[PDB]
């Protein structure tokens, strides 16, 4: 079965990698990064993010594997000492998780596929944006920027905006509000909203047509734009899974106890 | 085919309520409260929450509809004036919106079915639970108490509390803190969590084993209380829909501009 | 020079009360709890609560001081082992934090005095009130109840519900909501709001008359209430300062890390 | 006396300019706009704010008169429809605001005098500083930034960060968070501080050096910075007041309802 492996590159990072790949020179395991079926990050959530977009585009023929080199990720779920038996059982089921789909239309057009989430900010100046939820306007936003979110990515930058923690198995998105103004004239939900599959969320510019999108690590400033487009993507990313690892204990590792 | 209509009591209500029947007088509808098909509430939000309850044990053979003799309510979807327009449709889809269910075992047990939320606070003094998600212990809670809502319930009590807005095609429910007290020794999620289908969670006492438990507008003492289960009902709320009043626009409406 | 010194009431406390008083006897040091001017609490900031309102009618005579049996308090500045250390030096400098003054009239007046913060909730049912500042009408409050809170117990209920900490050297008062009702109809301020001195915040009730109004640790039901007035008290709480530790530093080791 | 006028630039502002100074015209006033004693600004809170730093080296000599355009604004005080009123009492009390100084260190030194607010963000990446109050160590922040704000300014900026409604009568300076990480290992004090008067507090990077630091409505990247110095300023910006227009009343107005 065809693998490959990406390193945070430090020095325990690298090392761990190197080990791992002797080990599979014991099995029947071919190391390529063109096709892999197997996807190993070693470092991060972020390690495991750039891992994730360097293969987005063959989601459904790989199952990505986490290791924390450091402190214990969301997308790493592996101990750098429990790595020998990974490699054993490597050679189990699969579970996925939804993504989030950006589309960017200007005066064509620029989809992206986002596992955290995708926020959209001021090129400078003010932010306004009107939000139109399946075709309906519904509200007219000023402050610092909005963030949709995917359910794995509620625990990330969604959490620290307010956001709801949202269990991975429900296919869904949230957005949340950064710092917006409310007074008697300027009006917004101010909560957090989950959208369902098929929904569709439209943000359109009033007077600035310049707005700073990042999806997930990466941010480029967008110019001359017309529409952002979010909505639930049909595809999803795929996990090797070799044990009970539950997302609440997961998180409760991460911000509670550990 | 047979319905009943409830009313707030006030003097519009009653009036709105015999100018139906008298409609109704005029097609092939009996007027019966024991075994109705249709529910009709006139008045508010909370006296479509007494109809719920008053037919919960019947709520696969009836659908509900709602007329707010006041203000627009998330339940209520029909102006007074819109009205007789009713009636002569009454004789249509039917959507359904997820339940909670909350099971209290004490030293029997009771189990409850909420539309909006279910609400647990101490019986004076300090309220102490362990949060238990899936037999796995989350966290223990300190505060005034914590509030497990529906989708539709999103809107009501839980958007008070932080909570995020949840579309009610959403199968899901939402836990959400009462300041919660949190330092160096104690330590809660914060975050709201939102919990899919067959997901468990279980609130314990540590010292008082008495709660102020509600559940949507009833509020009753529990003594004795050796656990407190939160799940999402296997019931739903069948509404009777005429035309397309969207959530979303339905959440406009309420809280942004009408 | 007098004194006195209340017990938490556990093992820990009642044994290092007697070795105190065991040291102070070693010198010209006269216990007695009618009129002490020196009053120590050992156990912890309830503890120190119950030794403040104990003493709330002589509180220019007395300078106070906390020691914390079990975790690091907010009142509570000294460790048990620092014990033999105390009673030497209190045989100093004296520094003053402000207090909140409240005054509940009823279809008499009854004036009550907060160390931490002061609470109106309802008696069973919802809770509506007027909120009047400076006889100037602010706002009608709906939801749980209010927190007016004192600069030093910004750090205890009024933290938790998202109130901001405040230095004790302000003479001010903070005012939280408690899940507040926010729609289209209902409309409150949501910010905390921080008051000067001689500044009068008056709640008056709406329908229900009957409130659970809270003075630090003690809760009374009061009937047929007319007004709920707040303001920050001319009268201050006197500590006994030894040495150096700033309120910050305290946040410090309570919230962050110790 | 002397005195100047400053417009929003739009159609309506410089009307009620040119009459304003040909009704001081019919009195013994002078136009000067190097050294004024009364500084008159037409337009909204940023007319207000631009005019304000446009003299912030003569604050002692001047005091400020707002006049809003458009909507009601906090530094704006009077409808155009009163303004021959003003022009004839102009030629009354002064009251005082307090103010924010803000200090950058690089490896000179540059002062700044905030009316609002002053904010540090990242320059592109990742933002961490140490907070360090009167030089103990308090936190290290992660997140988007920080915001300090004038009591004045509590109801802008700090506003919509979760910060509490201060009263201007108050020399403070309150403190907010802009989406801190915070986890297991990552840990702020989430809550609102608020300073007085001589407290130092001080940003200082841990990595990256380059912050995009605002001081109202003024933003520039500031590289090679050492340290961020915030504190309570020493001078006070003058208002001249001619009649009674309380900060609660001004509040209510722009929040509330009008
Ligand atoms: N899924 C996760 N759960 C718990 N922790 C996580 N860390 C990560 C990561 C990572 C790698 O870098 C890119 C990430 O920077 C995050 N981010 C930016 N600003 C903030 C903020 N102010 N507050 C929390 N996050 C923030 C984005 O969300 C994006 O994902 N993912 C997760
Ligand atoms: N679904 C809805 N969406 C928008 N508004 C709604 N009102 C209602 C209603 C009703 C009838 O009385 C019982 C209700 O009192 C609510 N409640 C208590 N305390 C609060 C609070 N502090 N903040 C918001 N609610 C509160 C509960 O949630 C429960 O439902 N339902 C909705
Ligand atoms: N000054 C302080 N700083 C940091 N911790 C402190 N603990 C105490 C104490 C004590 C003794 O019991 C009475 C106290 O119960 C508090 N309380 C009630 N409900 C909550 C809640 N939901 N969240 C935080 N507090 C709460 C009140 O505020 C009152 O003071 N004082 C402080
Ligand atoms: N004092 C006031 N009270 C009530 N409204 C006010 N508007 C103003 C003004 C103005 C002119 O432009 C510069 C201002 O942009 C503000 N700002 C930036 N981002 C936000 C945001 N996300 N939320 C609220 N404000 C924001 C800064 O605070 C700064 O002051 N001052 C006030």
């Amino acid at each position: 079965m065809k693998y490959m492996i990406t390193s945070k590159g430090d020095e325990k990072s690298d090392l761990l990698r190197l080990n791992m790949i002797a080990g599979f020179g014991e099995y029947d395991m071919e190391y390529d990064d063109v096709e892999p079926e197997i996807v190993i990050s070693i470092g991060g959530d972020g390690t495991f993010l750039s891992a994730f977009h360097q293969y987005e585009e063959r989601l459904d023929e790989i199952a990505f594997i986490g290791i924390h080199t450091g402190h214990l990720g969301f997308y790493a779920d592996w101990r750098p000492a429990e790595a020998d038996k990974l490699v054993k059982l490597l050679a189990y089921q699969k579970v996925s998780y939804p993504l989030l789909k950006t589309t960017v239309k200007y005066g064509k057009e620029a989809t992206y596929l986002a596992l955290n989430e995708s926020t959209v900010k001021s090129s400078g100046g003010p932010f306004v944006v009107d939000v139109v939820i399946n075709d309906i306007h519904f509200e007219r936003f000023r402050g610092d920027g909005l963030c949709m979110s995917t359910p794995s990515g509620t625990t990330a930058y969604n959490k620290s905006l307010g956001g709801a923690l949202m269990h991975p198995s429900i296919e869904a998105m949230q957005l949340t509000e950064m710092a917006s103004i409310n007074n008697r004239v300027y009006r917004t939900i101010g909560s957090p909203l989950v959208f369902p599959k098929h929904h569709v969320v439209s943000l359109q510019p009033v007077n600035d047509k310049d707005f700073q999108i990042s999806v997930d690590h990466l941010s480029i400033l967008h110019r001359d734009v017309q529409e952002i487009r979010y909505e639930v993507s049909a595809k999803k990313i795929h996990f090797a899974r070799f044990r009970s690892f539950p997302f609440w204990r997961r998180v409760h590792d991460s911000f509670i106890e550990d």
